[PDB]
């Protein structure tokens, strides 16, 4: 049985192993970290079951739960959030936190996405380039979803800085492990704080939300509130910021939409359904462990052994999408649903704000910087390392 996680073909491309695995054995076994075995599902119909059956539960102190390094072993201890809930402990807290991220929610927030794009675009004309490329990633894709996002959980505008570059160093590639850790630190003890605070006097943020609706009458308590606002956080900031920058490089390597874009910035939409089909940037989300004996195809999978279903695999299933390795932000769509952010019950909270934030980001920035390029050949683009979720670490740019 083949390790598992396996290495992107190169800087932009999904493992070549799951083409494969697709054609000749779609529910296979491969080999974790630590020894054992999980069982791993490649295509789009068996991921889309492991994601909703009954039969399989995302509780991480179930026997078989497959983590894939050893911090997340005994991140596995912590009392857990709903992330890792099986129904009806899932919904029940998630639904304290869902009002903000509803489509009708996300609608009223989009003049100050707007705002806060336009805003960060301005910041960085005027920063310039005269003095060389500049840093895409730490001037605009790094900021933007951190803004927003601290924004909604109730920071204030004068914080929002260092807790952004906290919240980077946490997930850079060169941090030793005490500075990552430091960094974690920095952030949940800014967030008790915070919670210290609104639970005192209430503004409208989510964290105010939290401390007035379920704090005070007793439904969790303040350290709850700390962890959930943690998650909101944590759980998708580092993937906005490479499907940012993912964009631009794409855009970038295929002139002829970059062109179209151009002209008709309404194409924004189509563009980010497929960024996000092409480049699934959070790809090893979707693990289980079964209750039951349960058939995946043509394994049965026991009791108490691991799934992991690759959403990534499923983009790219040759069976629901036409020519699949082809970025066309002009396809046809099939009735299937990409699977970007997940399936079922546990399907990203923050789909729309994403789309939303994603779709005004690439309305928008060529219509600012109608000559933005990338600086470096596009050969020479610094990926994130193989063995990672695809994303971009820095992305030097003129304009
Ligand atoms: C383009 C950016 C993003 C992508 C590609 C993405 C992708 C995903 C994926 C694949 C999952 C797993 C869903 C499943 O289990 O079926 C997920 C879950 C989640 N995402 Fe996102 N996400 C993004 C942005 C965000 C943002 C901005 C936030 C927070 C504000 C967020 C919060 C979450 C949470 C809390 C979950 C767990 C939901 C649950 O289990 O109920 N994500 N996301």
């Amino acid at each position: 049985a083949p390790s598992f996680p396996f290495s992107r073909a190169s800087g932009p491309e999904p493992p070549a192993e799951f083409a494969k695995l697709r054609a000749t054995n779609p529910v296979s076994q491969v080999k974790l970290f630590d020894g054992s075995l999980a069982w791993l599902v490649t295509k789009h119909k068996d991921v889309c079951f492991v994601a909703t059956s009954e039969k399989l539960s995302k509780v991480r102190t179930r026997q078989g739960f497959p983590e894939l390094s050893a911090s997340g072993k005994q991140a596995a201890k912590a009392k857990p959030t709903f992330v890792d809930m099986d129904p009806p402990e899932h919904m029940h807290q998630r639904s304290m936190v869902e009002p903000t991220f509803t489509p009708e929610a996300v609608k009223n927030l989009q003049p100050y996405i707007q705002r806060t794009v336009d805003d960060l675009l301005e910041q960085m004309k005027q920063k310039g380039c005269a003095n060389g490329p500049v840093d895409l990633v730490k001037e605009f894709a790094l900021p933007v979803p951190s803004y927003i996002i601290y924004t909604l959980l109730g920071v204030p505008f004068n914080d929002l800085e260092y807790l952004t570059q906290q919240n980077a160093i946490r997930t850079n590639g060169s941090s030793t492990a005490r500075e990552a850790s430091a960094a974690n630190q920095e952030l949940l003890d800014y967030l008790a704080i915070l919670v210290e605070q609104r639970l005192v006097e209430p503004k409208d943020d989510i964290i105010s939300k939290l401390c007035t609706e379920q704090v005070k009458p007793g439904n969790i308590d303040k350290s709850d509130a700390v962890q959930i606002a943690f998650l909101l956080l944590v759980a998708g900031n580092a993937t906005m910021v490479n499907m940012i920058a993912l964009g631009v490089a794409t855009l970038a390597q295929h002139p002829d939409q970059l062109a179209q874009l151009k002209a008709n910035p309404s194409l924004a939409p189509q563009f980010v359904e497929e960024l996000c089909r092409y480049h699934t940037a959070s790809a090893l989300a979707i693990k289980r462990t079964a209750k039951e004996d349960v058939m995946i195809g043509d394994k049965l999978v026991r009791a108490n052994e691991g799934i992991i279903a690759s959403n990534q695999s499923a983009n790219r299933d040759e069976e629901v999408f036409e020519n699949p390795d082809e970025f066309n932000m002009n396809r046809k769509w099939p009735p299937q649903d990409p699977l970007g952010f997940g399936f079922g019950d546990h399907r990203c909270i923050a789909e729309h704000l994403a789309k939303a934030e994603l779709t005004t980001v690439f309305s928008t920035l060529y219509q600012k910087f109608p000559d933005l390029k990338v600086a470096v050949p596009l050969g020479k683009i610094n990926y994130t390392p193989l063995n990672r979720d695809v994303g971009i670490v820095d992305l030097p740019v003129i304009f």
